[PDB]
This record gives C-alpha cells, structure tokens and sequence, in this order.
C-alpha cells in the first residue's frame, strides 16, 4: 500500500563468516516489493554487511547475538 519499501541489500554474503565486531544489527521487512527478507549487521568500525536469511549460519548470527 506504500512505496516506502526498498531493496537496500541488492547482494548478500552466502559464505559463512562470524565477525566479532558486530555490535548492532538491523532487519528490513521485504514486503510485496522485495521477495526475500533483508538482514543487515552493523560493525563497530561503521561497516555494514548484508546477510541472506536462507543461510543457516545467518540465523545463528542473529540468534546468538540477540
């Protein structure tokens, strides 16, 4: 019902990687505009990494950190 939705993370990292520099993480709702849910993490160095929810290790990152 709104065009507020946007696919910020065009590409995601599928290769397993668990950085200890993650302090915060944001979750973006895909909705009708985006077929896949977008998960992004924020590193203490001001770095952003896009993760694919289809990957099991990605869930581990979210679950373990939160």
């Amino acid at each position: 019902s709104a065009k507020e939705l946007r696919c910020q993370c065009i590409k995601t990292y599928s290769k397993p990687f668990h950085p200890k520099f993650i302090k915060e993480l944001r979750v973006i709702e895909s909705g009708p505009h985006c077929a896949n849910t977008e998960i992004i993490v924020k590193l203490s160095d001001g770095r952003e990494l896009c993760l694919d929810p289809k990957e099991n290790w990605v869930q581990r990152v979210v679950e373990k950190f939160l």
